[PDB]
């Protein structure tokens, strides 16, 4: 019975240990993440005036994303490296026992703050139609809660409960699924009356959204995407995770502004 590694990172990090590559790579793309994020925040500092005041709020809320990710990831980061030491004899880095363990807690938190702001910034560039803003709000909020709270569960019982693990994992991906929905339809509405121009960004926000999301179920169940004797059940499952994970926070925070960024721009023409 190992004690010593709650989730997979740790799991492995005690048991098999991870390469040099392995654990500079998870490094270097979690400093990446944090370096990304702080670029992010000077930017929508930076052209908060190129959109009309009245879509600013949409700026202002990705800006707050921005400074949550930094501290959050950057607190990963260094999480990472400091659970983790090298040993000589077996040339190997595995778990240190006089650090704190791999803490996901880190990167979940800062999902529980940014999504309902992510969620609720489009409202802000788009106007809905037959939906109500308030409606939309609530139920992006409740189930952006949700979701991340049923999968910060999940989480725990990744390496002691997998059958637990996965139905919290189901339950979190169909608050999940509703928030799509919900998404779609916002997506829609904003187009009636606006430009093509408008309607173009607005189709292709959709489409970094429902890929960039659908990202972290995927980083999720990385390890296990292969069987329990196969080949991402190992530093390289999560190197992967870890890897997903950063492209999805880029992604779904950084991008996402920028096109609404855009979007706001477009409609600051007509
Ligand atoms: C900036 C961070 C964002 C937008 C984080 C989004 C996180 C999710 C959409 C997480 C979804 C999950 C599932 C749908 C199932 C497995 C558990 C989660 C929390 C990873
Ligand atoms: C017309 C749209 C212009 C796109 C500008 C995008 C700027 C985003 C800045 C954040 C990414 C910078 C990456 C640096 C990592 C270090
Ligand atoms: C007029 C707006 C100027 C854009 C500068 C973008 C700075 C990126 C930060 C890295
Ligand atoms: C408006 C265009 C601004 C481009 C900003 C490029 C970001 C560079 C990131 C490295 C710091
Ligand atoms: C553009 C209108 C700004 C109103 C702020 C509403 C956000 C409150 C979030 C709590
Ligand atoms: C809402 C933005 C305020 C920042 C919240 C993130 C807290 C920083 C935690 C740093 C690591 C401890
Ligand atoms: C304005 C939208 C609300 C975001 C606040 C962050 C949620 C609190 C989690 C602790
Ligand atoms: C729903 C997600 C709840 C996140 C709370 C976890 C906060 C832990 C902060 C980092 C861990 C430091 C120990
Ligand atoms: C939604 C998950 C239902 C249970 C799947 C069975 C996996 C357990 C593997 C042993
Ligand atoms: C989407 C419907 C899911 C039904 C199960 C709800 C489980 C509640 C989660 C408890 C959180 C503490
Ligand atoms: C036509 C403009 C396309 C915007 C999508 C940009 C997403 C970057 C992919 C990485
Ligand atoms: C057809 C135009 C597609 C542009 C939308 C952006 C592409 C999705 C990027 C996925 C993020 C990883
Ligand atoms: C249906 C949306 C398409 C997104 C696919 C990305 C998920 C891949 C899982 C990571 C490996
Ligand atoms: C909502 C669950 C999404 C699972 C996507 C990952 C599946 C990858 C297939 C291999
Ligand atoms: C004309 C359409 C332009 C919109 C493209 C938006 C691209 C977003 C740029 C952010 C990517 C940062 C990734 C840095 C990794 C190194
Ligand atoms: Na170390």
């Amino acid at each position: 019975t190992q004690e010593l590694g709650a989730n997979f990172e740790n799991f492995i990090g005690a048991t098999e240990g991870f390469s040099e590559i392995a654990y500079q790579f998870t490094s270097h793309i979690l400093t990446l993440g944090y370096a990304v994020m702080l670029a992010g925040l000077l930017y929508f500092i930076l052209t908060i005036k190129n959109v009309d005041k009245k879509f600013q709020m949409s700026n202002i809320l990705s800006a707050v994303v921005m400074v949550s990710a930094f501290l959050l990831l950057y607190a990963q980061a260094q999480n990472w490296t400091s659970s983790f030491t090298f040993n000589e004899e077996v040339g190997r880095y595995f778990l240190d026992p006089s650090g704190d363990l791999f803490n996901n807690g880190y990167r979940y938190l800062n999902w529980l703050i940014d999504v309902p702001m992510l969620l609720f910034q489009i409202l802000f560039v788009v106007s809905l139609t037959t939906s109500k803003f308030s409606s939309v709000r609530n139920q992006f909020w409740f189930s952006g809660a949700m979701m991340i709270i049923t999968g910060y569960i999940g989480q725990f019982y990744e390496v002691s409960n997998l059958t637990a693990f996965l139905v919290w994992g189901a339950i979190s991906s169909a608050f999940f699924f509703h928030i799509l929905w919900v998404m779609k339809k916002v997506i829609n509405e904003g187009k009636e009356g606006i430009s093509p121009a408008g309607q173009k960004i607005l189709s292709n926000i959709w489409i970094l959204f429902l890929i960039s999301w659908t990202l972290y179920p995927g980083a999720y169940l990385m390890p296990y995407l292969t069987g329990v004797d196969g080949f991402l059940y190992s530093e390289d499952g999560v190197m992967a995770r870890q890897l997903v994970y950063t492209i999805a926070d880029v992604s779904a925070k950084v991008i996402y502004g920028v096109l609404l960024g855009n979007l706001a721009i477009t409609l600051s023409n007509k």
